[PDB]
């Protein structure tokens, strides 16, 4: 008879992860108190944690119709509209939230994050102080991966991180301690969701091949935590791999499952760092765990034993703000699928660009895209009368909110090109009308900079004071292509300018971009299988590992 007590219970089994039981429990609080927008809120998060997000977003709405002063109610409207695609009213939805509750930094830096992806830069300085200052405090309230966004240095992406991460550990009981084996092939695994039409699959798709072809001592295990998307790249990885399916396991099961193959080796290219539920690794399934390319920063974390990085992107000044035991391959960090081919475009006019123009490049996800590097990119468009932007559509009124501060900062907002959303090799094929690609900062471009470079695209960055500020710039060192990394916004635009109106220069660029990627070692992926191999070799050698 207890209607609170039915939906506290309500939450407390959806908790723990518990399907039918907090339903059940629910549907137990509505027969007493019908229409009621705590029980109707809490129905709703049922079907959002069943992953009916439609079904999730009408409930929650109604809840919060009945109940518009309440803050957890309007939070997790904003999280249904989100997974519904409802992008701008997902965010009307934190607005509101973070109004009520202003105190709870959780929403601070969700509303802030949404903000960012949207080119909604609202309150952006006082949102970013107030994560920031959220961080030092010490909670673990804000997402690593969502920090990089901020302009914040190593040891702040450290505190976060750390904080994350301890708030982790001290819930997770680790697995019985086991070692690297003494004899045998090694075992290395590498546990992402991004096996497939995503950056991980495709930054390491061709590498895993040169492994497999090149690697006869050493066995490579994925385990993908997502299933297949049909993706010539996930087809890809299961050929050259062995490629297990772990995808709606608990972490747990996910960690058991790691431990009965024997991994020696187990690298998280999950993409988040010591956030986004990495208890799989907190439960230390593999003696030896290593963070790598899919999160550009550090762990913080007391699970993971040593990160990988190059000599550029982290180099000796950055290694005391990484809590990870630092290696280094003997080139860029990255690899990418050097099988791709380049298909020819349309023509310009077909993708909406000027025939006749400079088109300035800056394929990046949208909460890259802040005030700093927008202001930066249209100096360069007012000190040259013909050049065009071209830029990815964002979500949301993100194109719209570009256009308008091009026009508050004296460009004619026509000059903005948007591409729409493109299979791969469709959106690859467009780096053919690139003329310059602009790197952003503080969180640089990673996949697109070596697509464009790939494509024979020259690209320029300003390296920074964090490993995601250095990831265009190590790419242009390994490459050859130093004078592309200038010194400072300045400095950037005097640049970009100079080779906007320089149409001979730049053409000269294009033809050393085409020699420096043939002649250096950053698209060689054999080269990169056999640095990478021998660390690995080495860093078993070191625990143990006899062959
Ligand atoms: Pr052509
Ligand atoms: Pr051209």
């Amino acid at each position: 008879q207890d209607f609170v007590a039915w939906l506290m219970l309500a939450d407390a089994e959806l908790g723990m992860g518990d399907t039918t039981a907090g339903e059940m429990a629910v549907q137990r609080g509505l027969a007493l108190h019908p229409g009621h927008p705590e029980a109707v809120a809490r129905l709703g998060r049922v079907r959002w944690t069943q992953q009916r997000h439609a079904e999730a977003a009408v409930l929650l709405q109604q809840a919060s119709d009945a109940a518009p002063e309440h803050p957890g109610i309007a939070l997790w409207l904003g999280h249904a509209l989100e997974d519904a695609g409802q992008a701008e009213a997902a965010a009307a939805a934190y607005t509101r939230a973070h109004q009520l509750l202003p105190e709870e930094p959780y929403i601070t830096a969700q509303l802030l994050n949404w903000r960012r992806r949207l080119c909604d830069w609202r309150a952006l300085d006082v949102l970013s102080a107030q994560v920031r200052a959220a961080v030092a405090q010490g909670v673990g309230a804000v997402e690593p991966f969502a920090f990089l966004s901020e302009d914040a240095s190593a040891a702040e992406q450290l505190a976060c991180a750390r904080t994350r991460a301890q708030a982790i550990a001290a819930s997770v009981r680790p697995l019985a301690p086991t070692r690297v084996r003494s004899k045998g092939p090694l075992r290395v695994g590498f546990v992402s969701n991004g096996f497939g039409a995503h950056p991980t699959g495709l930054l390491t798709v061709a590498l895993f091949e040169a492994l497999q072809r090149r690697q006869p001592d050493l066995q490579m295990h994925l385990f993908a935590t997502s299933g297949d998307d049909g993706s010539t790249l996930r087809t890809r990885l299961a050929q050259a791999s062995t490629l297990h399916d772990v995808t709606a396991l608990g972490h747990l099961a996910t960690a058991k499952h790691i431990r009965h193959h024997g991994i020696d080796l187990l690298f998280d290219l999950r993409g988040w760092g010591g956030g986004g539920r990495p208890e799989v690794f907190a439960l230390r399934p593999a003696p030896v765990q290593v963070n790598w390319l899919a999160y550009p920063g550090t762990s913080g974390a007391p699970w993971m034993d040593y990160v990988l990085g190059d000599a550029f992107a982290l180099p000796p000044a950055l290694e005391p703000f990484y809590s990870e035991h630092v290696l280094r391959l003997q080139g860029a960090f990255q690899p990418s699928d050097t099988s791709r081919v380049v298909a020819e475009p349309p023509s310009r006019t077909q993708c909406g660009l000027p025939e006749q123009g400079v088109v300035l490049c800056c394929f990046n996800n949208s909460y890259k895209l802040n005030p700093q590097s927008m202001a930066r990119m249209l100096a360069v468009l007012r000190e040259v009368p013909d050049s065009v932007l071209w830029l990815l559509s964002g979500p949301g009124e993100a194109d719209a909110r570009l256009r308008a501060f091009a026009h508050a900062q004296g460009v004619d907002a026509q000059r903005l090109v948007f591409m729409p959303k493109l299979p791969h090799p469709q959106y690859l094929a467009r780096y053919r009308h690139a003329d310059l690609f602009l790197d952003t900062h503080p969180y640089n471009a990673h996949t697109t900079a070596s697509d464009a470079l790939w494509t024979g695209c020259p690209v320029l960055t300003t390296p920074g004071e964090t490993f995601a500020a250095r990831v265009a710039g190590s790419l242009n060192h390994h490459l050859g292509l130093d004078e592309m990394n200038v010194a400072d916004d300045a400095a950037f635009v005097a640049k970009a300018v100079a080779l906007a109106s320089d149409p001979a220069a730049l053409t000269a660029l294009h033809a050393r971009v085409d020699v420096l990627r043939r002649a250096s070692g950053v698209f060689h992926m054999d080269g990169f299988a056999d640095d990478f191999g021998a660390l690995l070799q080495a860093l078993a050698r070191r625990h143990g590992w006899l062959g």
